[PDB]
């Protein structure tokens, strides 16, 4: 229970177990509540904009001699897949009687999605963010403030302390399939709607299950959402981690490829550590992939071989960012640009490939243009 | 032909009539071209994201004691209804054999939507934008250049939407052989008003089928913002003479009696602007005046001739809201529904306070999202004073 094979668990201090048991019990009581999931799927349709299209990128398919299809999660409300999980967890907080929503964010994407869902349900919202990340991401900070959320500059530790201090009224929204049980299973079950839509959409366009399904992986929420309905179906599922400046450079975030077994934020999983078990700081041109750990379900999928994993560098992601913008007129998130950049490293000639476009790249345009590799290009 | 009652026509230099007649014939030819409307509707579904949902705004409905539904055009690719028209016209332009696309833009939405359609169809693109708008919309300018389009800031006149159209029209006449002009609203000479409206009426057609599934009858009100009027004509057209009260909201600026607004229908006079006989903000000597609005998308001295016809016959009711009222509705929807609306659409949302809707079914056309307006809203003196509590 709470383990994907040997990975996962609840490796947390004892002061946090009271909240986890309450959440684990409330979530189990809605696993077979059709009124909950119907209300969840109605908001996904009318509020988030689901189902998302499965768009055939003709100009991109002709470039690689393949049939590249893009699952357009960039068209959701707020512009990223994060709204799927944020809506579900705040709905869960509504059933639990919570009146206050809190979360942490580094880039600001999950912070905006959380403040959005909190305003939809009419709850108080407090977003915790590093004081350095606030000064840089002033636009997303003002987005959250416009949505009615209080932004507290300082991270996860301060937010978790808030959760325990005000457990009577406060719910904590985890942004990815990380952390202690039951958060990894909760987020994956709120994100699998991606793969379930793709499973019903790809036969209406090809009459055949896809050959490849590619997605970027940091924490792993968008990949697990599109991979889970395709586990053990013959489709080659490929997760792409953040290679940073290079896997052999120590400036990356490929937790599955270069990490070791460890405990991060309550989860037994692969964590970037040194030889002495000290967690190392990750690095990536995409702030959405700047995480030292990875979801335990992705560690279990790699061990059992049900999903393959590789990585692409920062420069290669910046190329796929410019490529999709000029060839298809879609400005992709720098996160999803890693999954698009992997179209070059595999032979897809005559194959049907589905890429999970996890978000739009409007928020990354300033960072891409100011990058020294793009400036010199 | 080409007129909506007395309004419309082709009041253009004679050298433009050859291009207008060619476009009119090319458009009338694709009327039954099932492959064109299939590829257009297929791109609307898979590339733009249609159909857009009809969202019930529970907290907004509770505040006004009504049943308020939002047509979520903010969820489309590029984030505004402008993508509907940009895809249809650039597709038409590609099939006509053109190789160059130009367009005007105010806030940058039509400029992005055109460059987006130009990149999708692999066509050279040049966007004309008022210099005062380029400095305040640096994000959209860089979006356009990333899509492969050239952005030219117009430095003449008031350096806004109207002057951008002026310079863009001078480009079109100079390069009639290769260049297609994508008009961004239901304005300009025939057949542009009818073309843009027919590409946008999918909004109203989806709404007509969605509202009975949620309420079992037609709504009492449909509200949309009107400057040029393309998003309003798209949602109004299928409901003309249906009994639903259709309300178009113009930009009142600082006030309809301050000389700083863009309410062409309410304060303008009959005139000629960019090839169309319609209502135009003019002085006593018949010279077009400079418009003003907190929203760059509504900053236009003219209005579509179809709206002038609808106002004259009373098929649509027209009114205005001020900059401050639109700013309030912008903040209101953000906090009540978690939706940051375009400042253009915020004029329609502001009109919920002006109608007696206690117990009514109201559909608001949410024509776009307000990410582009964040800085303009927060830096506005009225909002800054509100922030000061
Ligand atoms: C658009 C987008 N995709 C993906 C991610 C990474 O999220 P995850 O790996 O948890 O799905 C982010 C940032 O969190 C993002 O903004
Ligand atoms: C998001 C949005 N909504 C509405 C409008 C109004 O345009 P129109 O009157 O042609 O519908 C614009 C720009 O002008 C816009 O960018
Ligand atoms: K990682
Ligand atoms: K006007």
């Amino acid at each position: 229970k709470g383990y994907f094979g040997p990975y996962g668990g609840q490796y947390v201090p004892e002061i946090l177990m009271g909240a986890l048991e309450e959440l684990e019990a409330a979530y189990e009581g809605i696993m077979k509540d059709e009124s909950f999931w119907k209300e969840f799927n109605d908001l996904l349709r009318d509020y988030a904009g689901r189902p998302t299209p499965l768009y055939f990128a003709r100009r991109l398919s002709e470039k690689y001699g393949a049939r590249v299809y893009l699952k357009r999660e960039d068209l959701l409300h707020t512009g990223a897949h994060k709204i799927n999980n944020a809506i579900g967890q705040v709905l869960l907080a509504k059933l639990m009687g919570k009146t206050r929503i809190i979360a942490e964010t580094g880039a600001g994407q999950h912070g905006v999605a959380t403040a959005t869902a909190a305003a939809l349900f009419g709850m108080e919202c407090v977003i915790y963010m590093g004081e350095e990340d606030t000064i840089r991401q002033k636009l997303n900070v003002e987005r959250m403030k416009l949505l009615g959320a209080k932004v507290v500059p300082v991270a996860i530790d301060e937010a978790l302390r808030d959760w325990i201090t005000n457990l009577q009224t406060t719910y904590y929204v985890f942004g990815s399939v990380v952390g202690p049980h039951p958060y990894p299973i909760i987020v994956r079950n709120f994100q699998k709607v991606i793969g379930e839509e793709t499973k019903k959409q790809i036969p209406e366009k090809e009459g055949r299950l896809p050959d490849y399904i590619v997605a970027c992986v940091s924490g792993g929420s968008n990949a697990a959402g599109i991979f889970y309905p395709f586990i053990d179906s013959g489709v080659k599922l490929i997760g792409v981690e953040a290679g940073g400046e290079g896997l052999e450079t120590g400036k990356h975030a490929a937790s599955l490829l270069k990490g070791k077994i460890g405990y991060l934020h309550g989860s037994k999983t692969f964590v970037l550590q040194d030889d002495w078990g000290q967690v190392q700081v990750s690095h990536s041109v995409s702030a959405g992939l700047d995480y030292s750990g990875v979801g335990p379900e992705h560690a279990y999928w790699r061990e059992t071989g049900k999903v393959l994993y590789d990585a692409v560098t920062d420069e290669e992601a910046l190329d796929a960012f410019i490529e999709l913008s000029r060839l298809e007129g879609i400005i992709p998130a720098l996160e999803s640009s890693h999954a698009l950049a992997y179209l070059k490293k595999i032979n897809i000639k005559g194959k049907v490939v589905v890429v999970n476009l996890s978000g739009r790249g409007d928020k990354d345009l300033e960072s891409v243009l100011n990058h020294p590799y793009v400036r010199e290009r």
